[PDB]
Order: structure tokens, then sequence, then C-alpha cells
């Protein structure tokens, strides 16, 4: 997919994680996100295309998808620990970086 | 150091970070940070002075300081790398791990 | 990329960093095999063809994946921090992630 | 605890967890192992008393405490999802940080 299918999937399952009820859910969503930042790691921001791709600002856009991993890396952890309730909140922690790529790149 | 003194080198540093002008201020901060949540690590927290040390409860809470140290991390290697604004940023990650704890086990 | 043909950068890109005399080496052969590695996340390996994408097989393979994101990651920021030989000393971390996927699932 | 007595600790549970039958007793000594290194990460190693504590020397120090605490965290989630043998085999991921401080500093 591209960035914007990407981007799609990753709203998508932060609300099916929001509104989630049961567990292989909120496991299934969090696998769905982790999936669709992998595939986004090597995408180009429009904002950026006139950019050295080795540019301090596309090392940083890729920087903003390893932080995004690692959340979703533990969040996963925490829902296959039967910790479900943590898993969810673990939404407040994604949404922060969501924002802070958002307000550079987008 | 008992853990309300953790707290207040935590609260403070974080404060030196939002308002610091030089580099030297945000490393310097975040190594007493990182000092101050390791050493936090060990303490048990008055909600769950009755519950044993091997409980879900306090293991629940030191992951609570793993997330924390983790993002220091990231935030110095922000820091040492010449990107001094997107580590104090990193200030705005770490808040949301502060009242992660606070509202379960303060 | 197909699954062979990443393993393949991450060996090229390995052995550019074991070797490597300058700094623009290891930090362009680290990006190489994070690229790659990001890319392999989705792949289903020869071993696992008959399992099912939410298989614990496959999620425990995926993972193998995040830990290699997580040490490029690291010795990505070591690199940019000055810390060129301690980045190609990382190598050594990597090969221990190589050997267990490939004990396990090649 | 001294940085010997972290040591020690350290020493021990690496092999409680090689020699390991059940889980509660993997999970356990990870557990001791996590206290260990946080409670070492604020010591000063006697090959350093001489230099700066914010000396190149002294960064690099604690970085190898994060590195060894984020092998823990990741080991006690594959110890806590039931895959105690993975748990097990994270001692070999340990042994290398282990061997890379010891290399400079012990
Ligand atoms: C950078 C490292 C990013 C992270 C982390 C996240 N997003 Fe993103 N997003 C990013 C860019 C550069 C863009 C613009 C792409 C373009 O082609 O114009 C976006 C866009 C979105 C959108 C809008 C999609 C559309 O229909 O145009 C959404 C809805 C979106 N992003 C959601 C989203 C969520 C939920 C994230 C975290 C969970 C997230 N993004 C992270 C760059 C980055
Ligand atoms: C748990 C994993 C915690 C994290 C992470 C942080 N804090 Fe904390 N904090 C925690 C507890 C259990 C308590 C109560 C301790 C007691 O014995 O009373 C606190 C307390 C504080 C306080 C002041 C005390 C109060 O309001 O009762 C401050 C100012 C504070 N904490 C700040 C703080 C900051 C800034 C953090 C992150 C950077 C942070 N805390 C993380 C538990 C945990
Ligand atoms: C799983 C999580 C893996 C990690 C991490 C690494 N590799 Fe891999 N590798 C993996 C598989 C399943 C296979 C077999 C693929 C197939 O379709 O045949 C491989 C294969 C290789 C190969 C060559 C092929 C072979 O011997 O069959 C090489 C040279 C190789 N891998 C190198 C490599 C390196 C250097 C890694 C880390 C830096 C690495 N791999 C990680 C699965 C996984
Ligand atoms: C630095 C970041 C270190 C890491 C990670 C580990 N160790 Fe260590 N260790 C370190 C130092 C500087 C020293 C010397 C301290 C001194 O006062 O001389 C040590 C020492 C040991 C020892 C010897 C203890 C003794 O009786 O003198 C052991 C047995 C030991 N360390 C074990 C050990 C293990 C098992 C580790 C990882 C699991 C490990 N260490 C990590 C510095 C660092
Ligand atoms: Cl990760
Ligand atoms: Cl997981
Ligand atoms: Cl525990
Ligand atoms: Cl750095
Ligand atoms: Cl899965
Ligand atoms: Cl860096
Ligand atoms: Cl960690
Ligand atoms: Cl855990
Ligand atoms: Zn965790
Ligand atoms: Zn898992
Ligand atoms: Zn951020
Ligand atoms: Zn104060
Ligand atoms: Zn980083
Ligand atoms: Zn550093
Ligand atoms: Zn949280
Ligand atoms: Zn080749
Ligand atoms: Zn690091
Ligand atoms: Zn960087
Ligand atoms: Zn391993
Ligand atoms: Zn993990
Ligand atoms: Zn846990
Ligand atoms: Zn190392």
């Amino acid at each position: 997919a591209d960035l914007e299918d990407n981007m799609e999937t990753l709203n998508d399952n932060l609300k099916v994680i929001e509104k989630a009820d049961n567990a292989a859910q909120v496991k299934d969503a969090l696998t769905k996100m982790a999936a669709a930042a992998a595939d986004a790691w090597s995408a180009t921001p429009p904002k950026l295309e006139d950019k050295s791709p080795d540019s301090p600002e596309m090392h940083d856009f890729r920087h903003g998808f390893w932080i995004l991993i690692g959340q979703i890396h533990d969040a996963l952890h925490l829902a296959n620990e039967g910790k479900v309730k943590d898993a969810q909140e673990a939404a407040e922690h994604l949404k922060k970086t969501c924002n802070h790529c958002h307000q550079k790149y987008r």
C-alpha cells in the first residue's frame, strides 16, 4: 500500500482499539497497525519529495516510524499477557507519535 | 532516595527541560531523570504497601518505570545527536507516562 | 522484495559494517538493513507456509524482526552520536538475532 | 548494594536461567536481574573513578545498563506470555551485553 493507505489502516485500527470489546480484537488491530508502520517506513511524504533521501528531515521521518513500531511492540506484549485494558490505554501513547510526525511532515 | 524525592527530581528536571535554552541543560536534566526513575524502580508506593513484591500490581507498577527509562534513553540520543528541540519535545511523551502511573497507583 | 532478497541485503550490509573505514559507510549500511528488516516483516517463511497469518509461529517470527529493528535503531543513534566504533560493534549484537531466527524458522 | 554485589546478582540469576526448569523461576530471576541493573546504573566502576561523572566513558557505561534493562524487559514479556523457552534463550542476548561492558570497564 502507499503512505495514505497505511495512514487509513493506522487511523481505522486506532479507533477499533478505543471502542474495542474482546482481546483478539485489540491483538489483531495492533498487528495490522505494526504491518502498516513497517510498510510506511520506506515511503517519501509529499512535503519532502524535494529533499535528499538521507536529508535530516527524511532521517527524522523514518525515526517517527521506529518510535511507533516500538510502542505497538510493547502494547502487543501487554495484550498477549491478558492486560487488554492497559493495551487499549497504549492508544494515548500512540496518538502522541501520530501528532508529532503530522506536525512536521503531513 | 524515597519515592516522593525521586518524583520531585522527575517533576523539577521535566520543568528544566521545557524551559531550557541550551543543549547542556537538556542532557543534564535527562540524565538526572534517568537516575531518579532507576532509583524509583525498587520502591513500593502507598496504595500497594499490602501487596507482595511479586504481585501483578507491583509487576505492572515497575513496568511503568521501564517505559519512562525507555523514553529518556531515546530523548538523550536525540539530544546527543544535535536534535535538541526534538529532545525537548520528548517531554510531551514523558508526561503521558507520568499521568498513566499516577491515574493507577497514586 | 522477497524474503531471500531482504536476507542478502541484511548479509551484504552486515559485511559492509564489519569492514567499513568511515562513518558514512556504517550509517548507510544500517539504514539499508532497517529497510530490509521492515520489508521482511510481512513475509511468510517456507517452514510456516501451511500456518495461518495470526498463528503463534507467525507471531513469534515477526517478533524476531522487531528485535532486529530495535538493535539497528540503537546502533544508528550510536553512529549519529560520533560513536562509530560502538555502532560497528553492534554488528556482534545483530548476528545473535540473525542466528536465533535461523535456528527456529530457516 | 554496591556494583560488585549487583554483578554477583546478575551472574547468579543468569545461571538460574540457563539451568531453569519451571516458569516463575525464570520470571523471578529476570526480575532480580532488572533490580540489580537499575541499582547498578548510578555506580562508578573502579577503572573510571578518575573520570568526570559526565565523561564520554561514564555516559557509555550507563548506556550499557540501558541496553541490559531493555533486554530483561523483553525477556520478562516473553516469560509472562508462556514462551519460557524463548526467555531462557534471551540469556545469549544478555551475555553479549555483559561482555561488551566488561571489555571496556571491568
Ligand atoms: C510520520 C513518522 C508519521 C506517523 C508516525 C504517523 N503519520 Fe499519519 N501521516 C503522515 C504523513 C506524512 C501524512 C500525509 C501523507 C500524504 O500523502 O499527504 C499522514 C497522513 C495521515 C492521515 C491522512 C490520510 C489521508 O486521507 O490523506 C491520517 C488520517 C493519518 N495520517 C493517521 C495517522 C495515525 C492514526 C497515526 C498513528 C497511529 C499516524 N498517522 C502516524 C506521517 C505520519
Ligand atoms: C509509576 C510508574 C510512576 C511514574 C512513571 C511516575 N510517577 Fe510520579 N508518582 C508516582 C506515585 C505512586 C506517586 C505517589 C508517591 C507517594 O508516596 O505519595 C507519585 C508522585 C508524584 C508527585 C508528587 C506527589 C503527589 O502528588 O502525591 C510528583 C510531582 C510526580 N509524581 C511527578 C512525576 C513526574 C513528573 C513523572 C514523569 C516524568 C512521574 N511522576 C512518573 C508514580 C509514578
Ligand atoms: C527471522 C526473524 C529472521 C531474522 C531476524 C533474520 N533472518 Fe535471515 N533468514 C530467515 C529465514 C526464514 C531465511 C530462509 C528464507 C528462505 O525463503 O529460504 C533466512 C535466510 C537468510 C540467508 C540466506 C538463505 C539461506 O541460508 O537459506 C541469509 C544469508 C540470511 N538469512 C542472513 C541474515 C542476516 C545477516 C540476518 C541479521 C542481520 C538475518 N538473516 C536475520 C529469517 C530471519
Ligand atoms: C557495564 C555496563 C556492565 C554490564 C552491562 C555488566 N557488567 Fe559485570 N561488571 C562491570 C564492571 C565495571 C565490573 C567490575 C566492578 C569492580 O568493582 O571491579 C563488573 C564485574 C562483574 C563481575 C565480577 C564481580 C566480582 O566478584 O569482582 C561479574 C561476575 C559480572 N560483572 C557479571 C556480569 C553479568 C553476568 C552481566 C550481565 C548479565 C554483567 N556483569 C553486565 C560492568 C558491567
Ligand atoms: Cl521495536
Ligand atoms: Cl507480543
Ligand atoms: Cl513481577
Ligand atoms: Cl545519539
Ligand atoms: Cl499475531
Ligand atoms: Cl544519536
Ligand atoms: Cl526499557
Ligand atoms: Cl513483563
Ligand atoms: Zn513492556
Ligand atoms: Zn508475543
Ligand atoms: Zn515524539
Ligand atoms: Zn523541587
Ligand atoms: Zn530513537
Ligand atoms: Zn549516548
Ligand atoms: Zn501508559
Ligand atoms: Zn549480495
Ligand atoms: Zn541507546
Ligand atoms: Zn537520528
Ligand atoms: Zn533471540
Ligand atoms: Zn518483544
Ligand atoms: Zn508484564
Ligand atoms: Zn554491545
